[PDB]
Formats: C-alpha cells, structure tokens, sequence
C-alpha cells in the first residue's frame, strides 16, 4: 500500500531521526540525508542491504580508525562526503615559513606537533626522523577512512578529509570527481583490489586536489584499465604528499601481486611530495617470483607489459624523482619537471615511447644524478634539459634512440644513447655572446672524448658593420687539434694551408688532380702532385 | 490549493507507480524517478509537456528500437541514463587475445557472435565481411536508442548505454557530462540538424568514455559552434568504434547539407577505431553543389572555411588516419598518433595552422602511404616523425612552408614542401655512433636529389684522448662529387687541394687576389694567378 | 516533534509558496526551488541563516542591479541559476558580418544598440568612443548582479547569464563548475578580497564559456592559492569579453592591495578579448608604495614573487597582448598565441621559467611591435615565431637566456638575448628551395651585425643526379666578406686560393708547417713558409 503523499513526494530518510547510520540506512529507500555530524566507532559496519541510494552529505563522519560500507548498490552515488578524525595527530611538517624543504634532521624532528591543518603522520619511510620518535607519537590512534567494501559502479562527487581518506576495497567502475578540501591520512583514495585473482577496473580520479597524507595522492593496487584504458587519474593537484604524487602499487601484497596495468595518468600537477612525482612502476627491489602476475621467465624484472598512458604531467620540487615508471609498450607524452632532488625523468623499463619531455634543475641536492635516464631500450623525440649543474649527464640512455635533443644553459649536456637522429631544416643562422663560435661534429661518439671536425668564426673586431673575423677548420691526431686551415689570420686575406711536415707519401692524396705540400729532410718545401691519371710527380721550389 | 505537506516536502513521482513512462511523466511536477527497469517498444514516445524535469535514473531503459522524449522544458536534467539492447545483438570483434588488429578476412568473420560487452554490429562499411554474412546477421533487430526531439539546453550527467545511444534531433546547448559504462550501438552520442536551414549549436560533450558502436563516438551535423566555438568534443576516450573517434559528419543527408562549423575538440584519445583517430572532414568524394551551404564557387571541394579548433588529440593504432580534416582557417595544434596504418596526419584543406604533431609508426601497412601529408597550402610549425618504414616521406606537403621538423630513426626522412624554415641557435655539437658523419646542404630542393655541399668529419682513430680523423668538403659536378679538399689525410697533418685537369679560364677565379692550380696539356703544373689589379699571369713549375 | 510524513520524505520549499525569496529561505530547511523567475529589486538582501542548503534553480533572478545573499552555509550548493537584466542593455558590437574586428571609430560608435545576445555595455576602458556617447547609454541602469557575501565553501554548478554575473565578496573555497549560457555584464565570474588583510583562497573556476560582459571572464582580488597553489581557473572558454581573457587585479582597490599569488591557470582559450588573452599582472602603472602587501624595498615593482603557474593556454585574435605576466618565480608552459593585436607573449616582470611557446602573426596592427617580449632575466627554452612582418625583433630578451628556437616563414627572425643555447643531434641534412644556400655564424652577438663566418653551398645546375655547384667559405673584414675559398668554380673541380695583396707578415701564419700566398710590390706571387721548427723562409715563383 502506498497513500497518495507516497506518490508525490520524494523518498529521503535524514541522519538525525536515528541512533546509528545503519539505522538510517535500513530505513532509506531513495535518499539518505547526513544532516548532523555522526561520530562513528573505528570497525564499525554500515549495511545498504544492495540498495541504489543518493547519500546526501551536509554533515562529517568523524573517528579514528574505519568506517565499512557495505552492500552500497550499483548505481549509487555520494555527494560530498567529508571523514575527519576525532584525535588531532601529531605531523611532520618538512617547509620553512618561505615554504622550502627543511631537511636537518634535528629540525625535521622538531617540526612533530599535533596539527589538523598540515604536515603527515610520521611512519618508516621518514628514515631521517622515524628511530627518534618517542612513544606517544608512534603509538598515536588518529585517522578517519571510510571503506567501501564490494562495490559496482558508485560515483563520488567532492569528497573531502579532515586527515581522513577513501579506501576502495574489491570495488570497479568507482569514479571520484574533485577531491577538494582534502587533507589526506595516508593514501588519499586507493583502489584495493588484490584479495583476489580479479582485476579492478574503472576505477578513477578526475579533477580537484589532494593534500598531504603520509602516502600518495591515488593508489592502484591490481588494477588493469583493460585495452579499454578504463582507470586511472585525470586533471589532479597532488600537494605535499608523503610518498609519490600518484602510485601503482609494486610487487606483492599477502602473497598476491598487487601490480598495474593499462591505466591513463593525464594531467597531474605534483608539487613537494616526499618521494616521486608520479611512481608508476611494477617491479621494485630485488627479482622475486610474481604471484597471480607474469612469470620471471615470462617478463624480466621491470619489463611487464603494463602498457599505461601517461601524458600532461608537471611536478616541482619532488624529493624523489621528477617522474618515473618502468614496464614496456608504455606511451609517455609532455612531461615537464622542475627542481627535481634526484632525477628529472627516469625509465626504468624497456621499449617504452617517450616525447615531449621538459627537465630543469634536476639533480637539485648534487649526488651526482643523472637528469634523464633509461635503463633500457627506449624511444625518445623532443628532449629539453637544462641543468642548473655540470655534474653528470643531460641524458643518460646508453641503450636508447634519441631525437630532437635539446640542452640549455651552462649545465651539463653530455648526451650517452645508442643512435642521435638527424638535424634538418634550411639554412643555418646560429649567433653567439661570445666572441668565438663553433660547429663541433663528433663521430664515433661511443669511443671519442674529443671532436673529429671543429669549423670556427672567430671575431676579431666586433663593430656593427666594420667586422672583422678569422675562420678556422681543423682536423684531430693523436688527440691533439691538427691541419689547420684558417682565412683572414691578421686581416689578409689570405688562405694559411696546413702542410706535412716531411715526406709525403703517395696514399696521402686520395684523388687524382690534386697536390699536397711538405717538406723535405733539409726543410725543402716541395708539392708533391698527384696527376690527372693517377701518376705522381714531385715539384721542388 | 496547496496542503501543508505540498509546501514543505520535495516533489517526485516515480516509474513504479505506473504502467507507463507516459503516465509518470504526466504525473511528474519536479522529479521523475526511474526506480524498476522499464521495457519500451520501438517507436514509443514520451510527451513531457515543456515541464522542467529532474529525471533521476537508478534502472535502465530496456528495448530494442527508438525511445522518443518529447518536449522535455528547457532546464531539465537527465541523471545517469542507461540503454539496454532487448536482444542480444551479432557482432564483430577485429582483435586477437593480444589486443592486436585481425585482419584475414575469414578469422573476421569467424569473430561475429552474439555478445552483450564488445564488438559491434556487422554493417556496410565492413567491407571485408559485408557480402558473406548470412540472413540472420545482416536483418537483425537489437540496440536501444533515446531519441530526444527538439530540446534545448538540456544536461545528461554519467550516461551509460549497453548496445544502445543517444540520439539529439534538432536540440541546442545540450551537454553531456562524463559517458561512461558505455557500450555503444551505432554513433554513441550523435547531435542531429539537418532537418532544418538553422544550424544547431551549443552541443558538446566533455568527459568520459565511449567504447564500440558501429559509428563514430560522437557525431556533428549541421552544427555551427558560432564564432563562440561553443560546442564540440572535450576530454574523451573514444574505444574501438566502427567508424571515427569522433566525426563531423560530410555532404548532405535527406538533402540538405550535413555539414560543421567552428568547433572545438580538445583531447580526444582514440583507441583502435576502424577508421580515422578523428575524422573533422566537411567535404567527401566528388564534388557536387552544396545545399544550404556554400556553394562550390564561393568554396572549392575540401575549402570550406570551417574555423574548427583541434588540440590536444592522441590516437593509437587505427585502422584509417591517425587524425585528418578539411576546410580552411582551421587551427590544429598537439597531435600525437601511433601506429595509424594510413597516413599519421592529413591535411585535405588548405590556409589551415598546423602546430606540434608527432606522428610515429603511420603507414603501419606499408602500402605506401606518407606519414604526413598536406594538400593544399598549410603552414606547420614544430612537427616530428619517427617512420618505422622507408616507403614515401616523412612530409608530403608539396604548398606547405615546414618549421622545426625533425625525422627521427632509420625511416624514411624526406620532407617535400615549399619553404623549409632556418635553423638558428648558438653553437652547433652534434654526434654520431658512425664512425663519419656529415653535414649536407641541398639548395634547389625541388630539383636535386643530391647535395650541393657535404662537409664529412671522418674518425680513423676512435681513442678517448687520441682520436684520428680526416675533414672533407666536396662540391659536385654531373651529378657526381668533385672539388674535393681534404685535412689531415693518412695523418700527416696536411690539406690535399683539388686542382683543375686542364686549362683553367680566367672566369675560373672570381676574386682579385687569388690563385688556381691546373694541369696543362702535357701534364705540367701550373698556378693561374688573379692579381690584385684583376689581371692575370701564369707561374709553371 | 516530527511526524512520519516528516521521517520519509525529502524537505523542500519552493519560491511559487512566497511572495519573496527571503520568506522562501526562512522557511527551508535541506532543499529551496526556484520554480518560477523571481523579479529582485536592486539591494535585495537574502538571510539564509547559516543553513546548509540545496538551492536548485528551475527559473531566473530578473533585476537591474545587486541581489546580495548572505549567510549561506558552508557546504551549500547552487544549482543551474540564472542573473537576467531586467532593462536590455546598449551594448558596443566590434565584430562584422565576418567575425572580424571593427575599429573605425564611427562605425564602432554606430554599432551601439540595444542587445540582450550579444557586445558588452561601453564604458571608460573604451577610449575610441567613451568621450561621443550620449547621456542615455552613458547613464543606462541595467545589469544582474549575484553577489554571494562572506561564504566558504560553496558550489555553483552550471550558471547562467543574460547580461549578468556573478560577484563573490570575502569568500573562500568557491568553485564554479561549468558557467554555459553565459553573457557576462561587467566580469563574469569575480572573487573580492580586499575588504580585509586575509587573502581569498580555494576560489576557482572550471569548465565552460563565459562570453562579453565590460570586464574580463574571471577576475581575482587579493587572492592566494597557498604553496598548494588552490585556486585559479581549468578549462575555461574566454570569448569577446571587454577586457582580459582571465585577470588578476593590480595595484590597490580602495587603498588595499588587490593583487595575488599562487593561483593556477590551466587549459584557457580566449578567443577576440578587446585587451590581453590573459592578463596575469600584479603591479601596472607607476610604481606606489604598495599596502598589505610586499614593500617595494622587499620586492621591485613587476618583480613581486607571484609563484604562479600557467599552462596549455591558447588566444586567438586579441586586440591587447596575446598573453601576458609580471612578477617572478612564475612557471609558464605551453602558450600558443595566434593574431595578437600587440606583442604576442610578455614578460614584464623577472626570473621567470617560459616553455613551450608559439607565437603566430603577433603585432597584427604593424605599429613596430615584437613577437615575444621579456622585460627581464627570464629562461626561456622551446620557442616558436611566425610573425607575418619584418617589423621588430622575434624574440626581445635582452636579460634573458633562450634555447631550442625557431623563427618560421619570411618575417622577423631576430633574436636579441643573454646567451642562445647549443644546438645538438646527429648528423646534418638542410635544404632550400632557393639556388643557393647557407650556414652562417655570428659570434659576438651582442655589438654585430654581419655574420663572422658564412659557408655556402651554391647550386648551378639542378638536374636530378646530374647536379652542379660551387662550395665557398669567407671570412670578414671591414664589414665586407674577404678570404674567400672556393671548390669547382666554372666545373673545373678546382680550390680557388685566396692570397694576400701584399706581404704577410710572419705573425700572419699562426702554425708551424705551414704556408701562405702573397704578391709582393711589383705583383710577384710568393710564398711565405713557416718552417715545422718555427723560423720562415720565402719562395718567389
């Protein structure tokens, strides 16, 4: 039996009519209003009994520990969410009042104070600071994490954190859209799919900012976007976070593996996480078997076929590296990184496809760090580095190809790769401030140190149109500059030509009609002639 | 009159409460919940009597055929649709269990079976199968279509579909949020308005994922963005469709012209569609008079001045063109394809703005085809190819002026245009794995296959500290290299100098003060000498 | 007490139940409709009593003037409204039948009427026509203005205009998703901050179109997104406004400092704005003693460290600047400016990081304008120009360093700079579609004007595979090029010598074993030997 206002009148249950939000739950039919704050109990459990609800939130769930929602509907959707925790956690603040790294660890250590705003709990990947903690800190019970356990297809839109997060356990096709006012615990929302042999999928970011946490923005764990490439993280800012700006988890978790593949990672802003601006690797550490994964003997260690996209991405002042990923038949475009503490740009994979990459000041802490790296057999088009330091390389890829390189500055510039594409293009115009300038070309370029060919304009008066300039061009033997022709030494004129300094023999004219000077074993200087049929004739003058 | 409850409660009706989707949309003041799943018949409507409508989906629209909504009042919303096939529909599926293109055309056709989650329908431009599928296939009734008839300013929010679309006939300012779940039937979203000389406008979807479908993810006709360039596509992932990743649609349907205008597409991923990454074409096939456009002698075949804005667009392994259009005065700006098995990028226009495409691996097919081709008189700027073949150029664009083009690989490099822009920079560093390398320059580039100059750096010697090498340059001469000086031959530090086979003419020294060797007619070495009064003598030795 | 209607059903009151909006938000409790427009008077004031509020819009604001809502609760959403003049408005209209601009002043003076569609209200930023308006449009009432004060934390999602907008005061966390159907009336979207020392935070905007209105799309007062960098404007389309596409105020508003730091401004397209594509400065005018705000001793006026970060920005056809900033420690990447009426990128302001940059037919008007300005030291690295002029410089840097430029077409390519980086790759392969063709070197960038090095490769006869040239390499002296080499003048295969006019001095051969040509005083040919031991000795021929 419904009445006639049944029929009318929309289906909303509100919190506040109830003890607990299971109550509200069970009595919810359509919509399910949070209009006062709950306090929940850490393990407490929230049956939807597989209902398609709207949960409307205008109210925080607040505790230390979790809050499991299970049996949500498929279909449902979460408006504004906001998980705060009851007790204040101490956190680790690493920024000065100029909002700079502070990495004394004496300072670090001092910076722990019970804080809602800023800063991470202290945990072992904080090795500076995590053997000086005393008791209380360690052994601290703060963080609210809403668990969603077993869910299809269920949208979050704007959910917030108050040192809270998100926990997605064996869900799919869960979309979060802007995180915002979202100060993080651990992970910020992280999509757990490893407690059985199945993929996750579907499961996304998009928009908004996430900040803090002790762990990294978004977390896959055995997620696989399919060749659909439906997963991943769209139009995020990841702020100070604790690990990686975004991860996909490596390796095993319980004994199955937790690893990734084909998701897109477009559009990430990562600005002073503690670790990488984007860690979107597999394989970490020493090889050991996968579980439920490829085999060793399938794909070697860091050369999984993960297949992900990642495009768009910007990260700044990452204490880690700049942007990282291993695995083959990747896609990576338009990667630009900033003030890098190790390096700017690393591919610790193999056969991955690689343009479009903007590195500056990497290598910022002076370890001796490389601004690019590969580790393996990769492609590379459309490179701009510019170190703010000589140590190291511009791009190391012993392996690799590279084309349409470019190194800015005074920094380092050496590039170390398997092939250099061709420069092409009309006619050449090149300027300098100083008053020498050259055309080096060194072939042999695994092998040689040093230019086999160097071309230069040297300006000897620099006044706008009354210049005045030496040309030179000179070959190498046994390491040294050699036959050098100059034009205009002094403002003559004049050709000065390199001649042998003794005998010339008959191979050192490669062509007929053409003559070599030298001289004599009493400083005779004599042409020896090479004719027109290949006979030779010696002149003396 | 209005009760105490009327004022102070939420109006909604809901589906199940009727037989009909009419009946609730009669009944309907505010929302319309759709609770049950509903089974329409094709050919249905739904008269929405101008109301203002929140249509809140929590269960799919199921049939087989066209579900029309009616005049639904501008303002409405449309939450999380879904349309369901009733019959399972035959499909085809071109894709091993690799994830790679099946192209004999027995294995294709093996493919086609009844499926709910991938492939599409067989249809006409399946060329390879078309004529070989059996009764059952080619006249099978599935795919649920949502037909809404003259609406505007309308939003759908998380649309969803399995073998089923969305169909816009003579809508304006209808936006599409976020598609996704969504299992296309024939085009996923198409913007219908043809049948009238006003052109809609407005329409756009942003977000999301259309996956499948016989058609194009999104489909344009007769929509004009305005100078306001308002409509279009916007952060999509178009998956495996049948035709295009998105398309505007050519020439003329029913009669009148089916043609787009001054829209926007900004990042568009394209994966595997049968056709073209994205298809922004006005013009088709032969030329014939336009109807309600402009008339061929206002704007040739494949000319018209269609103003759209493309940017930000990847697409892998299609099947057609990684990405092409028409038209004029278009701006194209960030483009990326791989493995497009036609040409990576083509331009059919002309006086169109090209900037920063990548193309690798086009041509996928090797049927000869370019990997980047222009028709008309196009200006690129910023352009990298990386060719895994030799067949044809690398930029075939014979009235196009080219800037900062760079061939990267072993591919085929040619680049066939009008203007080749300067290079410019400082000093010039380059290197090579080859033992030599060069720097060649080709003036009268539409008429030389060979270079005018090549300057070789040659390392005989490839020891760190105690390299060896010989410098070149040579002119030519019948098509064969002459004039050749050479520094530091076999290592003794000296230039080798080219001199004549016979009489030199006086013509042969251009400049007072400069000398020329030659052999005279019984092989005696002699200098023409050109003073510097401009007169000449002859020195023998 | 609550009866069980008052248990099950959604609470909502809607407008059509009051005579005013104020009784209408007295009376709600969870949701407010606005089912029919609602004509406010000018200074209407709305108490939403710090109430958590859904407020969904099925009907328009009508009014000339301000409609203030205050106290609405943190967390409230607004959904779909609409500000509607209530008087049509002149607007000035700068546009032919063609799209393009208009700017005879009597023919824009003629264009004023009364337009609800389209052109903005005139106004003192109109110095073609302020002075010859007459009283009626000078002094017309008319305009909708929303203005939200003293909110946090609010969404508005899809908001509409017609000749409206939009004004938060003392806000924090706002964001606008999406504003469509939007004809702004002064700027469209503003967040004011001034009214106190605190800096506005969170506000953002994403999405959407807002089209003309006097002022500029959004506009920021004494805003600051944090380190987190929480604030700006994603995804915008900018079209035909009065003023800047997206702006951040200078200077002071009624004596406080109006300006702002660390926003993010991603993905803006502004297409015809009467000044800058984007106006992102902080101090304009002569320098005053700047209040609440860094002191000029702290930081220079255009040096102010603003931190903020610009990207994937595209302008089309700007009357003003096609993008433009001060301050310092800004990150700039990918810009791409087409038909800027002015320069087409500026930097005003000083230690700056630019990427990415494309600039097409800037100084569209011809008044001897540049293509990209840096006032100064800004590091600028993958450079675009294709000015359409010869006027002006294409890069004007004085203070600046530059790396990975290009300079397209036939118009300026002049580069005036600091330091111009390396270029690096492989080997060398150019071509020309002109005869001949060349690299020139131009050390001393700073004081010359003629290169100090030109080598050319000349082709004489241009027949494929039976080509013919002339190789020729020069030095300078006395601004004339001199020192001439040349290989195969006439076909002959030879090296002409160049030999100076009269006796060389010792000094002129730098190299021991080697030689130089000269005539003596009565044109004797001679040669001057440096011996390989360094002492001389002279032949006569």
């Amino acid at each position: 039996f419904r009445s006639e206002a049944d029929k009318k009148f929309k289906y909303s249950v509100k919190l506040s009519d109830y003890m607990t939000l299971q109550e509200a739950a069970t009595a919810a039919v359509d919509s399910l209003l949070i209009d006062i704050d709950y306090n929940f109990i850490d393990g407490e459990a929230v049956d939807f009994g597989g209902k398609v609800l709207t949960i409307e939130c205008k109210a925080k769930f607040i505790g230390d520990g979790v809050l499991n929602w299970n049996n949500l509907g498929s279909g449902s959707k979460v408006i504004s969410p906001h998980m705060h925790t009851k007790t204040t956690p101490y956190t680790v603040y690493r920024f000065d009042d100029n909002g700079n790294w502070v990495t004394n660890p004496t300072t670090v250590l001092a910076s722990v104070a019970q804080r809602l705003d800023k800063g991470y709990k202290p945990n072992v990947n904080d090795h500076d600071i995590w053997a000086s903690l005393p008791d209380n800190v360690k052994n601290q019970v703060a963080g609210a994490t809403l668990r969603v356990n077993s869910a299809n297809n269920i949208i979050f839109t704007h959910p917030e954190a108050t040192m809270g997060g998100y926990l997605f356990t064996l869900c799919n096709h869960i979309l979060v859209e802007s995180p915002r006012n979202f100060i993080a615990w651990e992970s910020g929302i992280t999509f757990e799919n490893h407690h059985t042999t199945a993929w996750g999928t579907g499961n996304k970011v998009v928009g908004g900012e996430i900040k803090y946490g002790s762990g990294s923005a978004v977390l896959f764990i055995r997620n696989d976007g399919g060749d659909d490439h439906d997963g991943g993280v769209r139009d995020l800012i990841s702020y100070r976070v604790g690990e990686s700006g975004v991860k996909t988890y490596q390796n095993e978790i319980g004994g199955r593996s937790a690893r990734n593949y084909r998701l897109v990672f477009d559009n990430i802003t990562t600005i002073q996480c503690y670790y990488d601006g984007i860690d979107v690797n597999a394989d970490t550490g020493s090889p050991t078997e996968r579980v439920d994964d490829y085999t060793l003997a399938e794909y070697p260690w860091f050369q999984l076929p993960t297949q992900h996209i990642i495009r768009n991405i910007i990260t700044r002042d990452c204490m880690g590296i700049g942007a990282w990923w291993d695995g083959q038949k990747n896609i990576i475009d338009n990667v630009v990184t900033y003030e890098a503490h190790k390096e700017g740009m690393f591919d610790r994979g193999t056969n991955n496809d690689i343009t479009n990459i903007t590195v500056v000041c990497a290598n910022k802490d002076l370890t001796n760090l490389n601004q690019i790296v590969c580790e393996g057999g990769s492609r590379l088009r459309g490179i701009m580095v510019h170190a703010y330091t000589t140590q190291g390389y511009a791009v190391y890829a012993p392996s690799s190809e590279v084309s349409n390189v470019s190194c800015a500055g005074s920094g380092t510039k050496k590039i170390l790769c398997t092939y250099v594409a061709d420069i092409q293009g009309g006619n050449i115009n090149v300027q300098h401030g100083e008053n020498a300038m050259t055309l080096s070309m060194r072939p042999a370029m695994g092998g040689t140190i040093n230019p086999s060919l160097v071309l230069t304009a040297d300006c000897q008066v620099a006044s706008p149109g009354n210049e005045a300039s030496i040309v030179k061009l000179s070959a190498i033997q046994d390491g040294a500059r050699v036959g050098e022709l100059q034009l205009n030494r002094l403002g003559f004129k004049h050709m000065s030509i390199p001649v042998a300094e003794s005998q010339l023999p008959e191979s050192a004219l490669e062509f007929n009609s053409s003559i070599g000077f030298f001289f004599g074993t009493d400083d005779e200087l004599r042409i020896l002639a090479k004719k027109p049929d290949g006979t030779f004739v010696t002149y003396s003058l």
